[PDB]
C-alpha cells in the first residue's frame, strides 16, 4: 500500500517513513502544497498528515483531497501534538507521541475500509 507522509519536521518525516517501510511503500513531503502535488501525480492509498503546519494546515490539505475527484476516496490520518458539517474531517486522528504499532494498525484498518 502506498502511504503519503506530509510533515514539516524532516526528522519526524524520516522516522515514520523508515518505521512504515516494512509493510508500506512510503512517499514523503515537507508541506501540504508539495504533498498535494505528489498526490495528484500518483494518488496514494492513504495519507498521513500533521495538522498545525508552517503553511497550509492539515484540514486545508484534507479539504483539497476531499475536493479532488482523484483523491476524494483516499483515507486520511492526522498526526498532531494537539488532540462544522461542511468542512473536511480526517478518517483517523492520532496524538503524538504516536506508538508505531498503533499507527500501523490504523493504516491497515483505514486501507481495508476504503477498499
Amino acid at each position: 500500500p502506498k502511504v503519503l507522509i506530509v510533515e514539516n519536521s524532516w526528522t519526524m518525516r524520516e522516522t515514520l517513513r523508515l518505521l512504515l517501510s516494512g509493510e508500506f511503500d512510503c512517499t514523503t513531503a515537507a508541506d501540504g502544497a508539495s504533498g498535494l502535488q505528489q498526490a495528484l501525480a500518483h494518488p496514494p492509498d492513504v495519507l498521513i498528515s500533521d495538522v498545525n503546519m508552517d503553511g497550509m494546515d492539515g484540514y486545508a490539505l484534507c479539504g483539497h483531497f476531499r475536493s479532488e475527484p482523484t483523491l476524494k476516496h483516499i483515507p486520511v490520518i492526522f498526526v498532531s501534538g494537539y488532540a462544522p458539517a461542511d468542512q473536511p474531517v480526517p478518517d483517523a486522528y492520532l496524538v503524538k507521541p504516536v506508538k508505531p504499532p498503533v499507527l500501523i494498525a490504523q493504516l491497515h484498518a483505514l486501507l481495508a475500509r476504503a477498499e
